[PDB]
């Protein structure tokens, strides 16, 4: 084979060749040493990790046959999960001792951006999406209608124009009130005696409220740029009388730009494609060039300086903080192998990889490269699909422990916890508890936790359609539950409270409109899709004091453990034939349209039409929630294999049809079943219940890796 062989450990060659060469080198860890460290760390955590895999199955188990030996009785059905070690007691009060973190995470409220690490233009845009154009981000969507002339055309439209310069303006008012008259009449800005002055048509006026004003461009006297604040975040007046747009600006203004994208989550797991120890080092040497900060195809963004309205020099950080998100605890990758050949555990070795590449972004030199990422010496990992208080814990003894190996300090290494199970919904407190002094970060969403949802209870019964599962109680009390425990947990001024990503990439007038709602439940941040999306979630956190919000929300107990354990089963005949046709082939394009360009082209990523040809971009979860609930449907005799296969074979065309606009993709219809591709779409379903807790990274890793292989002959 070609491994190179350190204690017990079979290590691929490219992946020793990249530690060594280029991973290693400035920070001044021995690589004999370190090599020595993964092979211990490794030996030492594999049984535990191996020992909480198990726990999962004899608990899924246990439950599977509860509910075959029987309307639920919630007594008994809570009496039993205390019994099993499903439902643990939950702890007293206490307050997260998390330290050394970056100001973007305690105390600014604003969007996060997740994007494919694999995908270095992608994550070049990210990382430079703190600042963005709310002029570009206006125009280029639908967030201004093109009715009244107002229509994108090759050519730039005037009208559109000015109906984004009132937009802004607008804006302007309700973000940094004037203390009379409104930014739409503004001639000019200038410094006065370190306050912001601005001339109106019959007057001249400052800000409501002085403090507001953060600095400035230029001379004083006319400012090239005037930089505000409010709710934490920043907005940059651009004034440029003779740029063509300044030219027609009644103040010379040019543009606004808005701190948009705080925090970044570059993602190993469930965005990316990643299946052996080639893709595995195309994503760690990604997150290397961020790190140093040198990667570029266009280059990372340098801080932004400006003048304090005293009178110094200062600087904003010009990149969006990174995060990491590692994959979990179930897989296993062909990177390293033992002796006997058994795969080494892949969570294991993304933090011990991606945690010694994240060393290079606490300084700036020449052998680290040029730019920072934490400011305070944090490395951000978000860790997904932890299943519990336990799972939590391994976790922070497995950062712990490569904290010894890459000789830092104890709890350098942060944990963000997902909460995208339900053996950690209803024991979220207790899950907090085992990270309190690591813990920067929570968050929810959908797709993730309706997957775990569903399967969980796989044999109680045929469950609601996926639409309907967005506003059942189940959901509803997860969502409040989340935030409560972490504001209950001291997270306000400590730490993130997250919701779910927007993932219709098209519709940012939607999004506009309703996205707000997640400041306003008190979520300190919330994913966006795209720099575009950022930017114009970033109005939100302008519109919401979320600070405030959190405020009133505090010590509020707004969910019960019943309302948790509410499994959404679906009534008596609830639907006619043809709406179960429409869920059906609901959720086989969507297998189907996701899974086509993950085994094909190893994307996970990306503008993917639904059934009706809107554009949505998913991760790995879509094809879990989707799964699962035919798999649910298919075990109670709601349908059958049969509507399966036929359904996935009326589907295909149109996911065909749905990628003409690309060169290498291939046909699935008609010879389905020379597609790897739709045996992997038919397999996620068909052996759906099968799988632990209803995860499909098994069968879909086995199957890219099949479409590789035969790529390679
Ligand atoms: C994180 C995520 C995404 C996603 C991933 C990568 C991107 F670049 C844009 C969105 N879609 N759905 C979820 N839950
Ligand atoms: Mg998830």
């Amino acid at each position: 084979t070609d491994r190179v062989s350190v204690g017990n450990l079979r290590i691929a060659r490219v992946l020793y060749d990249f530690v060594n060469n280029e991973a290693l080198p400035g920070t001044d860890i021995d690589p004999d040493s370190f090599w020595a460290g993964v092979d211990k760390v490794v030996a030492d955590l594999t049984p535990q990790n191996q020992a909480l895999l198990n726990a999962r199955d004899e608990l899924q188990a246990q439950i599977d046959k509860w509910h075959r030996r029987r309307p639920i009785d919630m007594d008994a059905y809570r009496q039993f999960l205390t019994e099993i070690g499903y439902l643990l007691p939950e702890p007293d009060d206490f307050t997260i001792t998390t330290s050394g973190v970056d100001a973007e995470i305690t105390t600014t409220a604003g969007p996060q951006l997740v994007v494919p690490v694999l995908n270095a233009r992608f994550a070049l845009n990210a990382a430079n999406a703190r600042w963005g154009s709310l002029y570009d981000a206006l125009y280029g969507t639908d967030v201004i209608p093109e009715t009244d002339g107002a229509e994108k055309g090759p050519t730039y439209n005037k009208v559109r124009g000015d109906k984004v310069i009132a937009y802004a303006r607008k804006f302007l008012d309700d973000s940094v009130p004037l203390s009379s008259g409104s930014f739409g009449d503004a001639t000019g800005f200038t410094v006065q005696d370190g306050q912001l002055v601005v001339a109106l048509p019959d007057k001249s006026t400052g800000l409501a409220n002085p403090g507001q004003f953060a600095g400035y461009t230029g001379a004083a006297e006319s400012p090239t740029s005037v930089l505000l604040i409010n709710h934490g975040l920043h907005i940059e007046i651009l004034i440029d009388p003779e740029s063509q747009v300044g030219t027609t600006d009644r103040a010379g203004v040019k543009d606004v730009i808005l701190e948009s994208a705080i925090t970044t989550i570059m993602d190993f797991e469930d965005s990316v494609a990643a299946v052996d120890a080639a893709d595995k080092v195309l994503g760690y040497r990604n997150w290397l060039g961020l790190n140093k900060g040198d990667l570029a195809a266009r280059v990372l963004n340098r801080d932004r300086n400006y003048t304090a309205p005293g009178g110094g020099q200062f600087t904003l950080p010009g990149r969006s903080l990174m995060f990491v998100r590692n994959v979990g605890h179930l897989m296993t990758n062909d990177a390293i192998v033992d002796t006997d050949g058994s795969e080494v555990f892949e969570g294991i070795m993304d933090a011990l990889f991606t945690g010694l590449i994240a060393i290079h972004g606490l300084k700036a030199s020449d052998v680290n490269g040029p730019l920072i990422n934490s400011r305070t010496g944090s490395i951000y990992i978000v860790k997904p699909k932890m299943h519990g208080p336990a799972e939590v814990a391994f976790t922070c003894e497995l950062f712990s422990r490569v904290e010894d190996v890459l000789g830092l300090p104890q709890n350098t290494m942060k944990i963000g916890i997902m909460d995208e199970e339900r053996r950690t919904t209803v024991n979220l407190k207790a899950c907090i508890k085992a990270a309190a002094d690591r813990v920067v970060f929570i968050n929810t969403g959908f797709l993730d936790r309706t997957g775990d949802e569903i399967h969980t209870s796989m044999e109680a019964g045929p469950m609601v359609r996926k639409g309907t599962m967005k506003s059942q109680p189940w959901i509803l009390a997860y969502e409040d539950h989340n935030v409560d425990a972490g504001l209950a947990a001291g997270f306000s001024g400590r730490a993130q409270v997250g919701k779910g990503m927007w993932t219709m990439t098209e519709l940012m007038a939607d999004m506009v409109e309703t996205k707000i709602a997640q400041p306003r439940a008190g979520a300190s941040t919330a994913w966006v899709p795209s720099p575009t999306a950022a930017t114009l979630h970033a109005l939100h956190y302008h519109q919401v004091d979320v600070a405030a919000v959190q405020q009133g929300l505090a010590g509020k107990r707004r969910a019960t453990i019943e309302q948790l354990l509410t499994i959404p089963l679906a009534k008596e005949l609830a639907w006619a034939p043809d709406e179960i046709r429409e869920e059906v082939d609901n959720n086989c394009q969507s297998i189907l349209g996701y899974v086509v360009r993950w085994v094909d082209q190893g994307v996970g990523a990306s503008k993917v039409p639904d059934i009706h040809d809107v554009a949505l971009m998913e991760d790995r979860a879509t094809l879990r929630i989707s799964s699962q609930l035919l798999a649910n449907w298919l075990r109670h005799g709601v349908i059958t294999s049969a509507d399966v296969r036929a359904s996935l074979e009326r589907m295909a065309p149109l996911v065909d049809r749905q990628n003409a606009g690309d060169v290498a993709y291939r046909p699935m219809a008609p010879n389905f079943d020379d597609s790897i591709a739709f045996l992997a779409a038919q397999e996620l379903i068909l052996s759906g219940a099968q799988q632990p807790n209803g995860y499909t990274e098994p069968i879909l890793h086995r199957r890219r890796r099949e479409f590789k292989a035969r790529a390679a002959e």
